[PDB]
């Protein structure tokens, strides 16, 4: 797939917002992702413990985990489809290391979509929208094809 320039503007557009608070929107991202699909937690050993949205709220490791997650794609989405070097260490960790499965990329998508809409939407009508989860929709076919050449696909 291929992103029009109209596309990323839209992309960009809401991404300058969420910069203005990385830690805030890091935090409900994986909040809603934790809340939303449980079985998410059990991949991470360092955060499994966390049983409340209070106790998630109050983890300052886990804060500092959504800065460096929206840091990452931040600077994918930045290069407007040119992300192949940023895409490789990414993709070797999460199969071989952290062994994500691609629905489990499909389900932090959504909280991306889900955070965004909640807070920007003004930013985030339908159109932003529809750039947005094409973007992250070449983001997940991109790291599918990485996963494939690397052994993992799945
Ligand atoms: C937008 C998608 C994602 C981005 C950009 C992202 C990025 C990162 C980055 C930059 C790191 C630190 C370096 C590394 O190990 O590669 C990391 C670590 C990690 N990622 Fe992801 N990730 C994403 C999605 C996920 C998902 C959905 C899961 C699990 C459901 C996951 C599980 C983890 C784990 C388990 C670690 C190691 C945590 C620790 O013990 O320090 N990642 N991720």
């Amino acid at each position: 797939m291929v992103l029009s320039e109209g596309e990323w503007q839209l992309v960009l557009h809401v991404w300058a917002k969420v910069e203005a608070d990385v830690a805030g929107h890091g935090q409900d991202i994986f909040i809603r992702l934790f809340k939303s699909h449980p079985e998410t937690l059990e991949k991470f050993d360092r955060f499994k413990h966390l049983k409340t949205e209070a106790e998630m709220k109050a983890s300052e490791d886990l804060k500092k985990h959504g800065v460096t997650v929206l840091t990452a794609l931040g600077a994918i989405l930045k290069k407007k489809g040119h992300h192949e070097a940023e895409l490789k260490p990414l993709a070797q960790s999460h199969a071989t290391k952290h062994k994500i499965p691609i629905k489990y990329l499909e389900f932090i998508s959504e909280a991306i979509i889900h955070v965004l809409h909640s807070r920007h939407p003004g930013n985030f009508g339908a159109d932003a929208q529809g750039a947005m989860n094409k973007a992250l929709e070449l983001f997940r076919k991109d790291i599918a094809a990485k996963y494939k050449e690397l052994g993992y696909q799945g």
